[PDB]
DNA sequence: CATCTG
DNA sequence: CAGATG
């Protein structure tokens, strides 16, 4: 956790690079298990040889660790942190809509920057375009003080369209958190579930409303059960307009809300622990359901949940307020 | 995993 | 349809 920190860090840099710049999924993946294992490792790695001793730890990595341990640096890391091409790719990638793949193409065409991008808006697709338009706004965290305003809006409009809708804003927003990265809304309705054959309107109706009133500004992606967009808290009495924010809306069959809801609320750490306990308690849990574990090895059969309560209860645990859902 | 692009 | 992005 700090005893093999550098090592794990460099290793991650390395891993990252393989995958983003070179295409080296293998390699990339190589650095990963490597960092994972050293990461758990209980002692002060004092040399390569020592490390090699670990699994996932081969000769090349060991080499690397030596140099790094031998000197505060590593040539290769040295070379990569410079290289404009490598740099460019890490940057282009910041645009929502541009992945590594794309980042590669673009550079090989000479687009290496923001201006490059504006100049070549033609080559970008709609998502990518938006991404570019809101480059700044998108990188700006979302303060709770805004979150609550947003939330206040979304829930009121959902309410109007149908009393039966049920919306929840998961995320750390839900776990307390002072600011957040984007707004995540879990959606359901009684008239939609597991078996119930579809109802796309269910999602589209709301989406519309939200744009009705202009809370929703652009559509990133809009499918039948997942909508990816851009919203914005109306600028008050003109002088201070708000940054454009990412927002997602997703339909969930009622029969599987809370697991989902539980799930999205995190933290990842909370999940796992709960997850493992469920396991002890003779259970199974994932995104959509909680199942009674048979002994034969495995087994299923969706236990029935009416709230986040039903779940814990099942695994016979202490109901946890979202705030304490931390780890 | 769901959506998009081409 | 593969293949990319979130
Ligand atoms: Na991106
Ligand atoms: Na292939």
């Amino acid at each position: 956790e700090t005893l093999n920190g550098g090592i794990t860090d460099m290793l991650t840099e390395l891993a990252n690079f393989e995958k983003n710049v070179s295409q080296a999924i293998h390699k990339y993946n190589a650095y990963r298990k490597a960092a994972s294992v050293i990461a758990k490792y209980p002692h002060k790695i004092k040399s390569g040889a020592e490390a090699k001793k670990l699994p996932g730890v081969g000769t090349k990595i060991a080499e690397k660790i030596d140099e790094f341990l031998a000197t505060g640096k590593l040539r290769k890391l040295e070379k990569i942190r410079q290289d404009d091409t490598s740099s460019s790719i890490n940057f282009l990638t910041r645009v929502s809509g541009i992945g590594p793949s794309a980042a590669r193409k673009f550079v090989d065409e000479g687009i290496k920057t923001l201006e490059d991008l504006r100049k070549n808006e033609d080559k970008l697709n709609h998502h990518q375009r938006i991404g570019l338009k809101y480059f700044g706004d998108f990188e700006k965290r979302i303060p709770r003080e805004e979150m609550l305003q947003m939330q206040d809006i979304v829930l009121n409009e959902v309410k109007k369209v149908d009393s039966e809708y049920i919306a929840t804003v998961c995320g750390s927003f839900r776990r307390g958190a002072e600011s957040s990265g984007d707004m995540d809304v879990l959606l359901t309705h009684p008239s939609f579930t597991s078996e119930s054959t579809k109802q796309p309107k269910l999602l589209h109706q709301v989406v519309e409303q939200l744009q009705k009133v202009h809370f929703i500004t652009d559509t990133l992606s809009k499918g039948e059960t997942k909508f990816m967009g851009v919203c914005q808290l109306p600028s008050k009495n003109d002088e201070k307009e708000y940054p454009h924010r990412r927002i997602d809306i997703r339909l969930i069959p009622k029969d599987q809300y809370y697991c989902g809801v539980l799930y999205f609320t995190g933290s990842d750490i909370f999940n796992k622990n709960m997850r493992a306990h469920a396991l002890e308690k003779g259970f199974t849990i994932n995104e959509y359901t909680i199942r009674p574990l048979g002994v034969t090895g495995v087994a299923g059969e969706p236990l029935p949940v009416d709230s986040e309560k039903d779940i814990f209860d099942y695994i016979q645990w202490k109901y946890r307020e979202p705030k304490d859902r931390s780890e």
